[PDB]
């Protein structure tokens, strides 16, 4: 079937949408084999060990982001979080309807996503806007009731150590380094699927449900999962922001609770089956949605090239063709997975420390957009948290934003940021404790950065018109001095985040209060498009 069908009614604002529509619109041809069936049975056997809880209306309401799109039925995210009678009554009727109606397609809104990318006129032109498909607020709360515990627990139970979202950036690095070191002669590659969401078939969605159905579930949760699969997950009609009929979808919706979980399970299933078809030796996989990384035993240069073509042919049959053809790599640092690469630095005692980094162009351009205009989500804050050990996040992002927060006297004001797909409300004064917990004390003492990493950062600053690193060192010293003068958590920000800036670097002992932070919900699962929210506690 066609991934999408269109009426011709425009994807309306809340211009490049038409270019995206052409790429994502195609008929899918899927052919399954015994490798696929074997991997599926193995995945199902692991899913069989899961017991999932039905969330109450209240618990599901508490997970709703405060700025989540309002319902077309006379209530918004604030009403949901406050447990308002109107919101609650509507949620209970949406739920009752899921239990009673097993067939009627549920309506979804289609929107062009507004994302900031860097204006590079050297290697090509402007990329089209991504498309977001999501159901009404009442349906989104019901999804949580039936599937929040499933999407949070099942991927790890099924995929084990291959499930990427259970790891913090440091644990992701440790996984990859250990996998690389475990091989006699390692070879690794990233597999990029062309428009993954559009490659997801109705059968892929039902196979995914077959995995969810292996959980121990309450009868209502079981019915709701069955109804949500047929009425929403498999496809349904598309409505633009103006309320007009845009067409229809027969592929993955990017804005449903099961997007991340479903994409991870589907990518894993297809990739593990393709590994067997290609006869890749001693495979270690790391999957994050449609992002796949494979580390295996090299069979020789020519053999490795042949095995990747074979892997690609199998992924193509399974309806996961490549965007860019995969390339074998013989250094771990050369693999870009989740837009990131492994790099190494030294701690205060000269000991080797592996960390995750990336090209800083997009993070800096988005930070520049956020500094210029008020935004709902602060990507700069997410990049500080995720890339805390990096030269660019420490010297540029921390320095720039802490000088702004000092000037605005907003150090204690909680800000919303995304941690892989979920929304977290974080006070910037909590950054030293968060960083210590996710990356370790060494994140504040790292030095001896690689020449390639230093050069990538420096060239990027030049290209974007950002002052050089020496200017940032000078700015951090003033920022640090002012933070120190304030005491408490503000002084900790100065002492810990800006220890790299000082002439004579300070000792740095663990932050006593860091252990108190409740990071239990943090690196459990991916919730991209899942409409998930949390406020940082203790
Ligand atoms: O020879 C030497 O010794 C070096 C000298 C030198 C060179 C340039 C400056 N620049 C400045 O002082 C000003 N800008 C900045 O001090 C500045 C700060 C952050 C900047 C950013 C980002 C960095 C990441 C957080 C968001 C802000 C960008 N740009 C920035 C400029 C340059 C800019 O204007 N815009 C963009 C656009 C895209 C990406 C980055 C930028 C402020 C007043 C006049 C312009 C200062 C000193």
């Amino acid at each position: 079937s066609m991934s999408y069908t269109w009426t011709g009614a425009l994807i309306t604002p809340c211009r490049s949408a038409s270019l995206r529509q052409k790429k994502v619109t195609f008929d899918r041809l899927q052919v399954l084999d015994d490798h696929y069936r074997d991997v599926l049975k193995e995945m199902k056997a692991k899913a069989s060990t899961v017991k999932a809880k039905l969330l109450s209306v209240e618990e599901a309401c508490k997970l709703t982001p405060p700025h989540s799109a309002r319902s077309k039925f006379g209530y918004g995210a604030k009403d949901v979080r406050n447990l308002s009678s109107k919101a609650v009554n509507h949620i209970r009727s949406v739920w009752k309807d899921l239990l009673e109606d097993t067939e009627t397609p549920i309506d979804t809104t289609i929107m062009a996503k507004n994302e900031v990318f860097c204006v590079q006129p050297e290697k090509g032109g402007r990329k089209p806007a991504r498309l977001i498909v999501f159901p009404d607020l009442g349906v989104r709360v019901c999804e949580k009731m039936a599937l929040y515990d499933v999407v949070s627990t099942l991927p790890q139970a099924v995929m084990g150590s291959s499930y990427g979202f259970q790891y913090s950036p440091g644990q992701r690095v440790e996984f990859l380094v250990n996998a690389w070191k475990a091989k006699k002669c390692p070879m690794g590659f990233a597999y990029d699927t062309r428009c993954f969401d559009s490659t997801v078939t109705e059968n892929d969605i039902r196979v995914e449900e077959s995995i969810y159905q292996c959980c121990d579930l309450a009868p209502e949760a079981r019915q709701a999962i069955r109804s949500l699969t047929e009425r929403l997950y498999i496809g349904g009609p598309l409505t633009n922001s103006k309320g007009q009929n845009c067409g229809y979808r027969r592929c993955r919706a990017s804005g449903v609770l099961t997007t991340s979980c479903g994409n991870t399970l589907t990518c894993y299933l297809k990739a593990a089956a393709a590994c067997r078809a290609a006869k890749l030796q001693d495979c270690t996989m790391l999957v994050c949605g449609d992002d796949l990384v494979v580390i295996c035993e090299s069979a020789g240069t020519q053999e490795d090239e042949a095995s990747l073509r074979a892997f690609t042919e199998a992924m193509t049959r399974y309806s996961a063709p490549p965007g860019d053809p995969p390339k074998p790599e013989y250094d771990l640092e050369l693999i870009t997975s989740c837009s990131s690469n492994v790099s190494v630095a030294h701690d205060a005692s000269g000991k080797r420390v592996y960390y995750l980094t990336r090209d800083p162009t997009t993070p800096l351009a988005r930070a520049a957009w956020e500094t210029a205009r008020h935004t709902p989500v602060n990507s700069w804050l997410g990049n500080i948290i995720m890339y805390a050990p990096t030269l660019w996040a420490r010297m540029i992002l921390m320095t720039h934003f802490f000088s702004i927060l000092l000037a605005q006297e907003q150090l204690e004001k909680a800000l919303d940021c995304q941690i892989y797909g979920a929304c977290y409300s974080i006070e910037p004064l909590d950054l030293p404790q968060i960083i210590q917990r996710l990356h370790g004390l060494s994140a504040f003492s790292l030095h001896s950065y690689s020449p390639g990493e230093i050069n990538r950062v420096a060239s990027c600053l030049r290209k974007l018109g950002v002052p050089p690193l020496r200017v940032w060192r000078h700015r951090a010293r003033s920022v640090r001095a002012r933070l120190l003068s304030q005491g408490g958590r503000a002084a900790t920000c100065g002492k810990y985040l800006f220890n790299w800036a000082v002439r004579t670097k300070l000792k740095l002992t663990p932050i006593p209060a860091a252990s108190q932070l409740d990071l239990s919900s943090w690196f459990v699962a991916g919730y991209s498009g899942g409409d998930i929210y949390h406020s940082l506690s203790r």
